[PDB]
This record gives C-alpha cells, structure tokens and sequence, in this order.
C-alpha cells in the first residue's frame, strides 16, 4: 500500500473495461497503419488547437507470453535496449515492487520544443474472473522531484500495453500474445498538427514492431514464463 493504490486502481479498472474493446467494428476508429496482424488506429482529436490524437494498436505475437511481454515493457533495467526517443530518463521513486515514478525526456522533433514527461509506471496482473490478463500503465502524476528542464515543455500521458496469452509440455510455438496498447497523450503546449500526426505515424508502428520482435528474441529458448 502506497499513497497511489486506490488511483493505481482505477486506471487499471478503466482500461480492463474500455481499452480491451474490439474496433474492428467502431466507423470512430480510423485505421492508419496495417501490417499484419498489426493493426494501428487513431481518432483526430485536437484541444485548443493541440492534437490530443488518441492511439489504439492491436498486434498477435508468436512465441511470448502477456508475462513476458509486460515484464520486458515495464523493467527499466531494459529499456534502453529498444526504446529509439528517450533523450535521459531518471527512477524519480520507488513506490512498490510493481511500481515506479520515472522522468523522462524525450528526443526533439523538429522545429517542436523537446518535451518531457513524469509519469508512474505500473504492472498488474488481472486474473480471469476468460484469459487472465497482464497490462502496464503509464500515467502522469505531479512529484515534487521533477528537475526544472527549461528546454522542455511538459506533456502528460496515459499509455497501457495490455496483453492476452492464448496456448494451443508446451512450446514457444504454440503460443500467441494479444497485445492491446493504447496511448493518450496530451503534448502540453503547441506543437505543429502537420509534425505531431507525422510523429504518431511513424513512431508508433516502428515501437510496435521493434519492441516485439525485441521481446522474441530476448526469449527465444528461455523456460517460458507465463
Ligand atoms: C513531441 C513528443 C510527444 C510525445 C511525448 C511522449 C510520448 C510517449 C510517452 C510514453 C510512451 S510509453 O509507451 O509509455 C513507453 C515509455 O516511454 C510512448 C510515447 C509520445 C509522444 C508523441 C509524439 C508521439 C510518439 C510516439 C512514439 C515515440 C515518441 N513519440
């Protein structure tokens, strides 16, 4: 029990219920990027003229398992192995074993100000009560322990990887994580529509697809841990 629980709670509540929804039917859902069983969509949204653009991937990945996936997504130790826009990032606090508060700074995109972000990182399991689901949150919270980082502009966040493991003694081969991820993020102040939109588009399908196959090949032949 940290002073984040009941907040920690909710988020994780929220998108069990709303996150996991299937769009394939939903017109509001604008498909983007398809590649496979990698599916990327967007809705345009803008808020005093700041693209807010909500992001929904779906992807099926042979061979991992939802524990793996969200492990290797949520441990910091890792994620300099696959992350490709994080200019610095600092463990502002520890709040519990499945729960930390990071900062983190972001590499420019020309010509918008670079921003950073200050966010706690959480990891779940939800058991079946149905698969049984892991999902991480990422959202923005205030911390009295942020730097001052006059190059930055501050943007605020709610990301969540949320995954299912679906098995045909068991093999990496017969097994498929479905992998919902979602991701809101308000920029915090202006930033050119045209460079925001094009950001999202690429970067997302490139993370997506470079975060996956990262996870595949950090456990290929390991005991599968489900
Ligand atoms: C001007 C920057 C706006 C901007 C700030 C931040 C983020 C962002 C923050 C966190 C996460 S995550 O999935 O929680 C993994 C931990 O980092 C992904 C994205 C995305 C954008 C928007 C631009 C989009 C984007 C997508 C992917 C990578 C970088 N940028």
């Amino acid at each position: 029990t940290h002073r984040f629980v009941q907040k920690v709670e909710e988020m994780v509540q929220n998108h069990m219920t709303y996150s996991l929804q299937d769009v394939g039917g939903d017109a509001n859902w604008q498909l983007v990027v398809e590649e496979g069983e990698m599916k990327v969509y967007r809705r345009e949204v803008e808020e005093n003229g700041i693209v807010l653009d909500p992001l929904k991937a779906t992807h099926a990945v042979k061979g991992v398992t939802g524990h793996e996936v969200c492990n290797y997504f949520w441990n910091v130790d890792v994620r300099n192995d696959w992350e490709t826009t994080i200019e610095n990032f600092h463990v502002v606090e520890t709040l519990a074993d499945n729960a930390i508060i990071i900062y983190q700074t972001h590499k420019r995109v020309w010509p918008a100000s670079q921003r950073d972000v200050l966010y706690l990182s959480v990891i779940r399991k939800i058991p079946a009560l149905d698969p049984e689901t892991w999902i991480v949150c990422n959202f923005s919270v205030d911390h009295d322990s942020a730097p001052l980082n006059n190059r930055c502009v501050r943007a605020k966040i709610n990301v969540a990887m949320i995954c299912q493991t679906l098995v045909s003694e068991i093999s990496r081969d017969n097994i498929l994580c479905k992998i919902t991820y979602v991701a809101n993020v308000n920029p915090g102040g202006w930033a050119p529509a045209s460079v925001l939109r094009a950001v999202a588009k690429r970067e997302y399908p490139k993370f997506l697809k470079r975060f996956t196959s990262y996870v595949q090949e950090k456990t290929a032949g390991k005991p599968i841990l489900f």
